């Protein structure tokens, strides 16, 4: 079979179509048109994009497949270095980081990160109770607060404080603009060109205030001694099973930069797109507002209770659904193969899935595949294999996934138990692209159940 591909622009090919605002959403319409593959070709670069089940449980074969840097993922590699996200799996650092940090995920790490968890959601609870009448709520906004804070202070015991600032951090607003600028630069024909000189210094400028962060956390933690049981204790102390080494100052520093930015950007997506769909499906709403009073029956949830609340989990993963928050991943043949019995790959050949077409796949979820339906996960057997795949795959899968899931089953648990939620504004869905997705001015009121937190 030869695939389709889209339009073209001369010698541009294909890389004036993601010379956009909204790029997933243009590819997504893309795969709409095209169907479940097409060639995506750039000046010096090629790669197929994947929708359908049927190939991308193919792609997810680690014997034949393994995790490509997309360009953005390169770009992004000039600040996060070799830490987990921008390394290859072939480079020493990662095996090494992984087999170091997958015990700082364990659910009885998740056990210990609980308590701080609880902290920063009890600030934005605190924070809501606080409006004045008719007073609303910027969603994305003050989920961000939450996520990041909860990163910082579990991760490294390190308060961002951001629900005492209307302004972001000075961390977030360079690290915002230097996502940006790395993203900016697929479409740079001509980079060293002249007239990107002040992007270049600004992009450095950037750069050096996220390191300036990373210097403070690791200087505060060396000082007050190894009795934080965290990220960073993990970082600075554990020893590779494998090779018996720890990690090295460098990997260190990347690490950090990368969890701080990988730990609180998707997961203030999904609970933002979470409390949408909600506002929008409002049986769904009421189902989950009573399994939260019947869980949380104590002024505080405790770990167990947060295991507990099922159906806000069933909530949370079919908001992964339908706007995965991290949308894509990238993927390169180890050898020579056959792709869904038509598409004949040779070894290096790359693949991007592109995951919010996936999981819009009739073949496997039926005809209502636009409908909020938390009840598609009640059971993760009867779900195909690869079809549902918003924390990537394999080995490479996210390393953060049950702190994701734990934190953000926890604040929307607290926001059901504690306040009725209005759209009052009829709010109109607008998907900003960032590094991950967000429903841009996403705003609603929430009125007090007047149920105290202590
Ligand atoms: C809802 C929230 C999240 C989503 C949807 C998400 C999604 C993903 C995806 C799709 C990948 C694979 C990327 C690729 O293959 O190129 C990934 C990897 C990763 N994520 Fe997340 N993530 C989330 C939250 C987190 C959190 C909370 C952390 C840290 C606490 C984190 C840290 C990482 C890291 C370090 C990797 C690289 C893992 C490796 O390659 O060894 N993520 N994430
Ligand atoms: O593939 C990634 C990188 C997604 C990173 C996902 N992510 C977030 C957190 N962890 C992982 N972008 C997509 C879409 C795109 C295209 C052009 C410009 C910008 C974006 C692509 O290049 O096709
Ligand atoms: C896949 C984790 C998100 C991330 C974090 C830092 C740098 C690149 C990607």
């Amino acid at each position: 079979k030869e695939m389709p591909q889209p339009k073209t622009f001369g010698e541009l090919k294909n890389l004036p179509l993601l010379n956009t605002d909204k790029p997933v959403q243009a590819l997504m319409k893309i795969a709409d048109e095209l169907g479940e593959i097409f060639k995506f070709e750039a000046p010096g670069r090629v790669t197929r994009y994947l929708s359908s089940q049927r190939l991308i449980k193919e792609a997810c074969d680690e014997s034949r497949f393994d995790k490509n840097l997309s360009q953005a993922l390169k770009f992004i590699r000039d600040f996060a270095g070799d830490g987990l996200a921008t390394s290859w799996t072939h480079e020493k650092n990662w095996k090494k980081a992984h087999n170091i940090l997958l015990p700082s995920f364990s659910q009885q790490a998740m056990k210990g990160y609980h308590a701080m968890m609880v902290d920063i959601a009890v600030q934005l609870v605190q924070k809501w109770e606080r409006l004045n009448a008719d007073e609303h709520i910027e969603v994305p906004e003050d989920m961000t607060r939450l996520t990041l804070d909860t990163i910082g202070l579990c991760g490294f015991n390190y308060r961002f404080n951001s629900f005492y600032r209307d302004q972001p951090h000075p961390f977030i607003t360079s690290m915002v603009r230097a996502l940006d600028e790395a993203m900016n630069k697929l479409q740079r024909a001509n980079p060293d060109d002249p007239a990107y000189d002040e992007n270049k210094r600004q992009f450095q400028e950037d750069i050096k205030v996220m390191n300036d962060l990373v210097d403070k956390i690791i200087a505060d933690r060396k000082a007050s001694g190894e009795q934080s049981d965290d990220l960073l204790t993990h970082m600075l102390n554990g020893k590779d099973p494998e090779t018996g080494e720890p990690l090295d100052d460098e990997n260190i520093r990347y690490q950090i930069i990368t969890f701080l930015i990988a730990g609180h950007e998707p997961t203030s997506g999904l609970l933002s797109f979470a409390l949408y769909f909600l506002v929008k499906n409002p049986h769904v709403l009421q189902k989950a507002a009573e399994e939260a009073a019947r869980v949380l029956v104590d002024p505080v949830p405790s770990y167990k209770q947060v295991k507990q609340l099922k159906y806000v989990g069933m909530v949370l993963n079919e908001a992964l659904r339908l706007w995965p928050t991290a949308p894509a991943f990238s993927l390169y043949a180890k050898e020579d193969t056959v792709l869904g019995g038509e598409y004949p790959l040779e070894k290096g050949d790359e693949l991007m899935v592109l995951i919010p077409q996936l999981h819009r796949d009739k073949t496997i979820w039926g005809d209502d595949v636009e409908e909020f339906r938390p009840e598609r996960f009640e059971n993760p057997s009867a779900i195909p294999q690869h079809a549902f795949k918003p924390f990537g795959n394999g080995q490479r899968a996210c390393i953060g996934q049950q702190f994701a899931l734990h934190e953000a089953t926890l604040v929307l648990g607290m926001m059901l138990k504690h306040f009725d939620f209005e759209d009052h504004t009829n709010y109109e869905l607008d998907i900003k692209e960032t590094l991950t997705l967000k429903p841009e001015g996403f705003v609603v009121k929430a009125k007090s159940k007047k149920i105290p937190l202590l």
